[PDB]
């Protein structure tokens, strides 16, 4: 029942992936092009530009701006500072609190791609606004999102993806998301990946740090190795994260101990199919 | 006496540069092109690529890893290590402690450009060899070299430049040095520059981060605002740092209190000129 055991041996292994990456047959009636599906297959991520209008983008940026400026109105449980601070690092369940964000996640232009790639109905496993403050923004060391979702939340299979919607401009200077392309086809066991292994992957695959204007979307497979550096620039980097999970891939018990995990980190346990909203955002 | 007062008020000022940036008239005798010289004037830095042969590059790389591997053989005060291990991170006065580095700093391809740009005979105010490992590389916040060299060392005029000779590859990803071009014409008073000022400079000049294969040289005016982000990548940062000061501009007493500063951070007091060296490094 555990296809992806981790944190059990005193060594790390590079286990082979035992799941599809794209879980659908591609055809003309798909939300992305055949080349785009093959890219995701091969690289474990793709980038979508100009899929929202500037009115849509502008509306979005204020939704995030407003949530991040009145943090006494939202669940105190769902706020992450840089602990020794009170500058915000993330805000969880933003699909659950902000209506604007809820409407975003349910939009066809995101969810249909999510359903095509996962070949199933989808639901939000998790959401976050990773506001990366200028001057004092701290990094996110390398990790496979799936390796925590699996051991800690009990996500059984590789059938999920993240969508990062950029709300500030991501230049190469304010700590954008870096990925190791192709790393999604290796399951690297551990709770933090080991330097020697990481070194092997990045050598084998190099590193990409996709940039883009606000409204650009980065979609990466749940098992892609990724991270980011800190941000000392005056430019904040606020990026909404949406984790789509296939409903077939509902959470069983955590394939580890410390079971279970806080409610906003991971949605348990019986999901309803997302209702896909076709339209703009006003 | 003091043209550049700093650390003497609770309010920082942005004061104007009262020195030239390029101290010489350009002709066809200059070791750089007229557009390069104009670019240094305007931007505060330029980048020389391919001035060293690959053999010469491999030679410097071999000598620097040698020096970094052998702390026994070097002055103990001029060493910096990691507060958890005995890994070297810096060696000061390498222009002194290493004959190779002493020959790099006297090479015409480097010293003649300083002599032109500074319009005087030069000498090493400070040299360094830096190894910044991957994975755990630390940030290094914004600051003008000249501000500390003025207040703490007694450098009286803006008549110095820094040369960073890349010994490992700097991609956009491994925390490469960042500069705010044009900020060398503004003297930001204070010993850390404040955020609002830094934001102002970055908003009006933007941020650039010169990358390059090893052997690439980055030259920058002493008062150019710079800094770097952290480095989680598996790719180390390594460089030879060389500060050329014009002999005309030798250190007086500090324009602050805490007089003075350790020998290996700033060469007092009546230095001789450097002797340029033409020819290969092997
Ligand atoms: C809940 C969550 N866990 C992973 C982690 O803890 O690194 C991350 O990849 C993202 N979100
Ligand atoms: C000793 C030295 N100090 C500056 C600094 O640490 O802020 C750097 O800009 C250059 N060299
Ligand atoms: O935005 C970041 O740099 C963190 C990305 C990440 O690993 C996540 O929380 O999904
Ligand atoms: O100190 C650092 O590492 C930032 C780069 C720099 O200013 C230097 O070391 O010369
Ligand atoms: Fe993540
Ligand atoms: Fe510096």
């Amino acid at each position: 029942q555990d296809l992806y055991p981790s944190r059990q041996r005193a060594d790390a292994e590079m286990r082979p992936r035992l799941d599809p990456v794209v879980h659908s047959e591609w055809t003309n009636d798909a939300p992305i092009s055949a080349r785009q599906a093959a890219a995701f297959d091969r690289d474990g991520y793709i980038v979508l530009e100009d899929i929202f209008s500037a009115d849509e983008v502008a509306f979005l940026q204020k939704a995030a701006g407003n949530l991040l400026a009145d943090p006494a109105a939202l669940d105190a449980d769902t706020i992450v500072t840089e602990p020794q601070s009170n500058e915000i690092r993330s805000i969880f369940e933003i699909h659950a609190q902000s209506p604007v964000m809820a409407r975003l996640a349910a939009d066809a232009r995101l969810a249909d791609v999510a359903r095509f790639l996962l070949g199933d109905e989808v639901y939000i496993h998790q959401s976050r606004l990773n506001y990366k403050p200028g001057f004092k923004g701290r990094e996110f060391y390398w990790h496979s999102d799936f390796e925590t979702w699996h051991v800690e939340d009990g996500m059984p299979r590789m059938r999920a993806l993240s969508m990062s919607v950029l709300l500030a401009e991501n230049t190469p200077h304010n700590g954008p998301l870096m990925v190791i392309p192709g790393s999604h086809r290796t399951y690297l066991t551990c709770g933090v990946p080991d330097e020697e292994s990481l070194a092997e992957l990045a050598h084998r695959h190099g590193i990409v740090a996709p940039t883009g204007k606000p409204g650009t979307v980065i979609l990466f497979d749940c098992n892609l190795m990724h991270g980011s550096n800190g941000n000392i620039t005056p430019f904040p980097r606020a990026n909404a994260f949406l984790v789509y999970n296939a409903v077939s891939n509902r959470l069983e018990k955590p394939f580890g101990v410390e079971k279970p995990r806080p409610w906003f980190l991971a949605r348990r346990g019986e999901p309803a199919a997302l209702r896909v909203e076709r339209g703009p955002l006003v």
